[PDB]
């Protein structure tokens, strides 16, 4: 029922900007700008408000994050933030993000790891039903329960609970990517990630298969079997005892009935790094699987997707080699030679420059600047090398964590706007508060 | 659009009947977490000010004013509304869910702007300014007004009042920022300002004046001093010596805005130098806060009785303990009459009732300083004490406005006050305006 | 000028894609409007026997592209002609009303007797396939050389350049080709192109479609002769007695876009196992969707769309979609109702517009303008058609009128969400010359 | 944006200069087929009228009037505007080339446009009407006018002139239709109306009249009726005898729109009751031409002198075979002062020169009947004759408004006169605006 103002409505998931000539750091982001901030933030000292997710189509955008009472991590219950709104504009023709439908989800049930998607029926969710540590989760035999909800239209949520003794049989745990996912043709497609069960079918036919990614004009010095070893076992990481950590993507009819007909796709390790958060994304005719830099590869990654009926085929990445994220030693930013880790942070790139075949060039995102520490927010593009000048939070050393972003445009004035949801340190009132921030794409000429 | 059923008859009314429990037995629980309904600043230098609340037995208001640039910049603003309902989650806890969410931001300034939830949706009430405070005391013509609506359908509607006519008699003229209050077919709105030299509301205030006493401190100044210093404190220098006045504005509510304004001045026999305020209703009462932006420290509320088109205020219920911070020398142990513009707005909500209705209790939040605008502190107050408080931090704490409603989840039986106050931000902007709740206990 | 414009912010998300994505509401309860006035941008006519014919049209994301071709003694005279050409982007007035505002409007008229006419909207500009031709189509047929065509573009600048074709080498196993007249399409960094001719015979082409025959059938109307014989006359109908016995064979043109033009080009001939007897076409390109619209010239009269899918340089082909309703008139026994395979070569242009579909981009409805009669070409109606039926219709008139081709495109003004559909009919004038090319334009409703 | 080179020198000039010639044996060609830049409408109600045309020697604009319901509604139209150049095909063949081609349409009703090519763009001059005409001329206040621009970056701007002051004296006052044109820094634009009885502009017209003749065909009333009855002419009774005026309005070409307007209302004594026309520039000599809507039928074109920002007329050329169609008593054959609004807008273009500038023939396309709006031919016309003739038809053919201009592709040495005439139309409303193109042939 309800729709973004029309000033909007061409400029959304699309091709921002195509340009074939101009180098890509000439876009550069403007100043943060002020706008409706439609996320809540905490209220109380010790309230987490964490792990956002955004999902945004031509109708509609979707929002959700995760609250704990008592602090982050806290192994305990926890509710979702939900929210349902629309793009408005107001008479000095400014942007305003208009929340309709604005709730919180707090029952009986524990959901973790929510990823959010718009699609025609309201705002889409995969969540985990955790009653367990994700440390206890890969160690029982079980799947770990997951739920398809929505929050409707009218404001009403309804939610299934899925198969996973069947539909993830041959994993012992498993999760939304956090990130948001995308409709694309009559399905709702998530990204998830988790652990495989040893021996099962798909550990086998998973079993010696592996990747290495590497740094731009910057060799890893190891000896070549040695990188292949380390590569092995960046998919085992230490800290679950030797599982394979896998990425998927799952998709789901989009119909009045929830968790109808959902179907499973597991990428071949030839392909994809070790499973992490991530996020499915859909700008133009094209189709991209972020996967959050949890293991050795810091620059961020995109792999093209392209879909096949229910089932989606993964490509080899788009890599933007100064858009690095922290992590620890020695899968710090600046890492280049393979090995086995489970750190970085969830920051995504947005394809927003393109050659006109379509071909992506530059990406908008806010990176942690920094080694190994989760510090310095600063938003910027970045071509495959390089980084355009930035836009920055804060001029002093700053904490922050997740980064998630989403760009748009207005046609009736060409311009192009980012939206960068972030979670930033918080005094007084919590850890963190999330933030969306917005900048204008600017060009230097 | 309503509030949850959870929520029928704990809503604009006495909360707490109680002829024998010591007033501050009650008190304030932990902030708890809930949703947070307000935006706060999304760039370093945005500035969110001047937050308005008022909630009925169907919906919920709020607004606040923003500025790009920074919060003393005088060019251009504008007013974040909401409009939405109460709700409560599976397991009970409260939310805040807002249904129409806008930014109303054209070519007027609207400023100093009150809301009031009527059944229509949400009124408000501004100043359209086109100067300073300062060079609109100096024109002889008064502030332009506007009566603005944001209906169930989220679209605004506004008509700007015929303020030549209703407000000839003054140079200057505000809404009074606190809530306004839907009663009878009207909705009532506190206004301030500043009346012209020998209008003949000026005349009819000349010679009025009321002192008002700290308990058990007395001021040691004579008398005929005393009476000298209160006449003084209705023209303060900041103004040149205009008179600072006091008044409710009620209109009627229909598709038509602007309908029927009627403005109430009451005597100043009665009221302290006018100043930024809110009109109440707990149960069949109506109050007056007014903000204590002259001498007088503790928290007020006058009483009011509408009498169709017109309001009369009685002498005011005072909370010795809820003083507010102010400069010398009307600072929050101010005990004697004198001349200043100072203080700032910090309501007290209606909370505990004898069975007869007199008031004995309310809750707010004060700023527990002396001079400087710090430490903002939620507590239970009579007219004299102060119950055990709950604080935003143990550390001191930069803050401004607060403005409480308290109301009750009759499913749960939790009486809750929402505190909404501007706390100082970091990163972003000078301020986050943080909607705080506590649940009412009792020791 | 030299760089590129664009469409009002209006259209913007609005142009090339599907209209209306529906999997319940049925096809025919959407049905036009009465006809809109708008900026007719299509010259008319200015003396008694001027002959304005054979429209082409195609719409980008950025711009629209125009061309007729103008006889100056009537339509017949086998002369010389010269094309208009337009190069336009879509505009709204203050009160949000359509209009096609030209920007580059040129008469294409020099020593060269260009035919046929297809173009396409590509980012450099119109895009032209012509058949440059010396010989009526009869003495073509009849001669052993391949028919010369060229590539031309008219920029953004206004300026028009062109690259004749090595159709000694392209079209080697032809001896007639031309361009099939409906609007091409840019895909894939190159401009497509429909084609239709004859094949010499026993040539390498020629005998790759030999035996190759397929025989499509009327909605709940079979035809009652025998099987041995419905094989006999579909197999006859690739080779009509008009032009001696020669098959008369679909193709599909596809050129790299370049500032080089005529740049790699690349034919792609389908098994006749898939299409009927070649003829004029159109490649259209809607949402993620490709087709090819093959003019009704041969026995089958529900219009057809073959949906399409694009490899490298070279297409593929697959079974039609069929609009029941959606007939046009054709001599005898090849006309409206005609239900049986047989070998004639009849018909007229009138294109269908993909409009309806499915979540999973099923096609399910079209619009178009069909000429409403089963022998003449008479009476042209406008209409949403499904596999079976028609909707409303909107009628130019409500007395006997002739018509001749018909090519539709639709849009969406995003500002206002409403859907409108352009219908390029050639009417019968007075006054001045025999056809009119009219810009009609409806708003696609739903009662 | 300007014409192709071939146009060089063969614009807004004098185009045959000849002493010796019989005019009549100058005539035009067939029809000649060119690019039609003139949208027909699209819809069976959908009118399209009221052209107006002007060129200069760097680019032309047109507009006409389009309403969606029919010609005499009255709520809302809009104008469909254009600019464009001169080109010629590879093969010489003239086709116009429009730049800039879009609808104004908003929530004005801008009527009876007239349109002028100046240096910065197409300059138009309308009347915002908000009344029809029989309610105007009955409403104190003028009517409200715009001066608007369409630019070569194909954006329009307008501004409002200040009517209740230019146009104190009048009632009502629209453009001419007719183009207007760009001399000396100004553009120039016929405007009509009527004046406010008693007022200084009316009273400066009281006892002012003039009485022009048809050639060897003699009024037989008798002299003091034929005055009465001249003076009677320009106050007609559809309009309760409110004087109907002719006027010239002048605004100085800036990038402000409506700068320095100022308005020349020549005398009585001179012109006829106030009509439709158009300010012509060929060569270094100005004419206003005055549709024929009182009592004189032979075409009229008035010598113009441009003085500062005013304008002086002289006394007209007049064409007598090049009458138009009128209700009796002012049909295309009458020859006596009478009082009447009838006749229809088809201008002449000044043709054929003496070497000493004084004109001597005119092309246009007249309406070839008595009575009624039938029968548009094509022809060149002296002061008494006409020559042979192309017709659009030679079936009867309703048909109303013709603009004619001249020119020469310098680079084929052919001579054209382009003729936009209002032509009777099937299926698509009740008239096409057609441009039709002649050479100027030469019989000898
Ligand atoms: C896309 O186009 C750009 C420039 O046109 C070229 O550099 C790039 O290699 C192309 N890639 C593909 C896959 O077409
Ligand atoms: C109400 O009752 C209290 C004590 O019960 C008394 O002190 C007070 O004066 C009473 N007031 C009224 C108005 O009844
Ligand atoms: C698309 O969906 C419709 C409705 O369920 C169905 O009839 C049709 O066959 C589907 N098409 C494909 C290719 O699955
Ligand atoms: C120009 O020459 C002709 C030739 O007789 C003459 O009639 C006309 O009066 C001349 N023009 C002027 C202004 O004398
Ligand atoms: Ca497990
Ligand atoms: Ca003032
Ligand atoms: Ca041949
Ligand atoms: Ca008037």
């Amino acid at each position: 029922a309800p729709v973004h103002d029309p000033d909007y409505i061409g400029g959304i998931g699309k091709e921002l900007i195509v340009d074939d000539i101009s180098d890509v750091t000439s876009f550069y982001p403007s100043a943060y700008q002020e706008h409706l901030n439609f996320i809540p933030a905490p209220t109380t000292g010790s309230g987490c408000t964490r792990i956002p997710s955004f999902d945004m189509s031509t109708t509609h955008y979707c929002y959700t994050h995760n609250v704990i009472l008592s602090g982050c991590r806290d192994h305990s219950h926890s509710h979702q933030y939900l929210a349902l709104g629309v793009l408005r504009t107001s008479a000095t023709g400014r942007v305003f993000f208009s929340t309709l439908r604005s709730i919180n989800l707090d029952d009986t049930q524990n959901r973790k790891s929510c990823s959010v998607s718009a699609t025609p029926l309201g705002c889409d969710m995969l969540c985990s039903k955790v009653t367990e540590t994700e440390e206890e989760d890969y160690k029982s035999v079980a799947p770990t329960s997951m739920v398809h909800g929505r929050l409707g239209f009218d404001g009403q949520y309804h939610e299934k609970d899925l198969d996973t003794t069947v539909l993830f049989k041959d994993w012992v745990a498993n999760y939304p990517g956090v990130g948001g996912g995308s409709f694309i043709d009559d399905r709702v497609w998530f990204p998830v990630y988790g652990g495989l069960k040893p021996n099962s079918p798909s550990d086998t036919a998973q079993e010696g298969k592996y990747v290495i990614y590497k740094r731009h004009n910057n060799t890893c010095p190891d000896e070549q079997d040695y990188q292949i070893r380390m590569a092995k076992s960046s998919y085992k990481p230490g800290r679950f005892g030797g599982k394979r950590v896998q990425q998927a993507i799952l998709s789901i009819k989009v119909s009045t009935s929830l968790g109808k007909d959902p179907v499973l796709t597991i990428p071949p390790n030839t392909i994809t790094l070790m499973g992490a958060e991530g996020r499915i994304l859909t700008v133009g005719t094209s189709h991209f699987l972020y996967q959050r830099g949890s293991s050795y590869f810091s620059p961020a990654l995109l792999y093209p997707m392209t879909v096949n009926n229910k089932t989606a085929t993964l490509h080899s990445p788009y890599t933007f080699n100064a858009f690095t994220r922290p992590g620890s030693v020695p899968c710090q930013a600046s890492a280049r030679c393979p090995n086995s880790c489970i750190t970085g942070v969830y920051t995504d790139p947005y394809p927003l420059i393109f050659h006109r075949n379509h071909t992506l060039r530059g990406v908008f995102g806010t990176m942690l600047d920094d080694e190994q520490a989760r510090l310095n927010p600063v938003s910027a593009v970045f071509d495959n090398i390089s980084r355009s000048r930035v836009t920055r939070v804060s001029s002093s050393s700053t904490k922050a964590a997740y980064t998630t972003s989403t760009c748009f445009k207005v046609v009736k004035t060409n311009k192009a706007y980012c939206l960068s949801i972030a979670e930033i340190s918080n005094t007084l009132f919590g850890e963190f508060r999330i933030v969306p921030l917005l900048v204008e794409i600017l060009k230097d000429d």
